[PDB]
This record gives structure tokens, C-alpha cells and sequence, in this order.
């Protein structure tokens, strides 16, 4: 296992415009388009990302070429941010994968409210950063996920996963 199988299992794959677990318009293999309720806004969106006139679907190859540049842009923030890099670079790299993963799904700004998780994360106590995780809206809303995320989180192996 790695990143990109973790992400292609909890995204799956779509190769025409659908709406999200919260309403937004994605493609691919959970490629944000636009917050916009316009699906004219999301078509244009999307033939600027992809480069050519699509009218709502792409194709395999280019699914996976956005998601190749999303999962670097996950990291990329990672790295850049002051808070989450000291985090990042005290975890081991099954848990790494669990943070990429969090970040994919709510950007930077989602994971600003999980300051207290993230101190518990890196002093390694691991049930109870798993318990304070859970305590969100998160997990109320999309529990089967934010169950398989944080049992990486808890014992470091894919078992979730498998
Ligand atoms: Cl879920």
C-alpha cells in the first residue's frame, strides 16, 4: 500500500462531473472543481485544468494525471506549513500516508482545527490522539473514512485498508 492506493480506495473514480459528499462539483478521483453551485462554473473549471474542451468528462489518463499533481499539492502544503511540517516529519510513513489523506480531503484550512489531535500525534500517544480525532465534524459526517484514517493513525499498519 501507499498514498495512492489509500486515496484511490476512500475517492474511487468518476470520469464524469458528480457532486461530492457535501454538494460540490468533483471529478476524477475526488478533484475538486468549484465550490460554485453553477455547473456551467465547474465545466470551465475543468477544461482549464485538463487544457481542452472536455464538456464534463475526461478520460483514465487524465483522472490520474490530476490526481497525481493533487496528491504533490497535499504534500507540497504539508511541507510548507509551519504547523503541520514539525508534525509530519516526527511520523513514520504508513502514518504520513493518514495525514496526506486528511489534508486531500479538507485542505489546510480543515485541518487548522485539530491543533489539539495534532500535538497528541506528535508526542506518538496514539489512542488519545485517536479519540480526539473522532471528535468532529469529520467524522460525524463521513465516519466510514474518518474510521479508516484514524486506525492508521492508531496503529500505524494498512490494516483498515485491507
Ligand atoms: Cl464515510
Amino acid at each position: 500500500m501507499n498514498i495512492f492506493e489509500m486515496l484511490r480506495i476512500d475517492e474511487g473514480l468518476r470520469l464524469k462531473i458528480y457532486k461530492d459528499t457535501e454538494g460540490y462539483y468533483t471529478i476524477g478521483i475526488g478533484h475538486l472543481l468549484t465550490k460554485s453551485p453553477s455547473l456551467n462554473a465547474a465545466k470551465s473549471e475543468l477544461d482549464k485544468a485538463i487544457g481542452r474542451n472536455c464538456n464534463g468528462v475526461i478520460t483514465k489518463d487524465e483522472a490520474e494525471k490530476l490526481f497525481n499533481q493533487d496528491v504533490d499539492a497535499a504534500v507540497r502544503g504539508i511541507l510548507r506549513n509551519a504547523k503541520l511540517k514539525p508534525v509530519y516529519d516526527s511520523l513514520d510513513a504508513v502514518r504520513r500516508c493518514a495525514a496526506i489523506n486528511m489534508v486531500f480531503q479538507m485542505g489546510e484550512t480543515g485541518v487548522a482545527g485539530f491543533t489539539n489531535s495534532l500535538r497528541m500525534l506528535q508526542q506518538k500517544r496514539w489512542d488519545e490522539a485517536a479519540v480526539n480525532l473522532a471528535k468532529s465534524r469529520w467524522y460525524n459526517q463521513t465516519p466510514n473514512r474518518a474510521k479508516r484514517v484514524i486506525t492508521t493513525f492508531r496503529t500505524g499498519t494498512w490494516d483498515a485498508y485491507k
